């Protein structure tokens, strides 16, 4: 039906979205039930505790993930490492363009809150990133960036050929160009009077990228004085930078 074999592949690597909210709605309730006061039941804390969720949901992905399996643990980590706030960030806008509404912002947990509410909560700095990804998710919005495009963007942000000393190359690039053609062809044949949303959406990568930096240098800063709760994953991957 116009969708390319691999494509299709890919998206039976994709998680349940339902069950996925489900688990980490019932996290973050514990997280924030079980210390029923006093030691930090901050704001920024818990978009941090549900991001680190998020992020162990990647992880099982990539690894569940149809081609990530064939390689071995340490390509792995490095094309983990190398890109793991992008498919953060990534993963946020896509859940915006599906679910998003006027004025609110869809958080993985399943729940909308007012745009107005995330802001004054937050810091200015937060604001800036939350609206630069806003733009982006504007853009999608606008070529109808829709879930078959969604899991092309994931493979060709988790198998990026410039990341060095990689042990099988051969397969990570074969991956890559595999994935651009599929994508390539996937949105010409179903987007046609698109005359170049497959341009516009790669125009996307080096923007998430730009993004992306200036997310982990603002959750590095907060870190380095306390002002997040812990949480290893999210650490252990922003000093895999360092």
């Amino acid at each position: 039906a116009s969708i390319p074999h691999l494509i299709l592949e890919l998206l039976k690597c994709e998680p349940d979205e339902p069950q996925v909210q489900a688990k980490i709605m019932a996290y973050l309730q514990q997280e924030q039930s079980n210390r029923n006061r006093q030691e930090k039941l901050s704001a920024f804390g818990l978009l941090c505790k549900m991001a680190d969720q998020t992020l162990f949901s990647i992880v099982e992905w990539a690894r569940s993930s149809i081609f990530f399996r064939e390689l071995k643990v340490d390509d792995q980590m490095k094309l983990l490492q190398n890109c793991w706030s992008e498919l953060l960030i990534l993963d946020h806008i896509y859940r915006q363009v599906a679910h998003g509404k006027e004025g609110t912002i869809f958080l993985v947990t399943g729940e909308h809150v007012d745009y107005s509410t995330i802001i004054s909560h937050t810091e200015v700095a937060f604001n800036n990133l939350l609206s630069l990804a806003q733009e982006l998710v504007v853009r999608l919005r606008s070529l109808q960036f829709d879930q078959r495009e969604f899991v092309c963007l994931k493979f060709l942000v988790l198998f990026s050929s410039d990341v060095k000393n990689l042990e099988n190359l051969q397969l990570v690039e074969g991956v890559q160009e595999q994935v651009n053609a599929a994508l390539l062809d996937y949105t010409v044949c179903n987007y046609p009077q698109q005359t170049e949303k497959f341009g516009q959406l790669l125009l996307r990568l080096p923007e998430l990228r730009a993004i992306s930096k200036q997310a982990e240098d603002y959750l590095y800063y907060k870190h380095v004085n306390g002002d997040v709760p812990y949480n290893n994953l999210l650490i252990e991957m922003l000093h895999a930078k360092r």
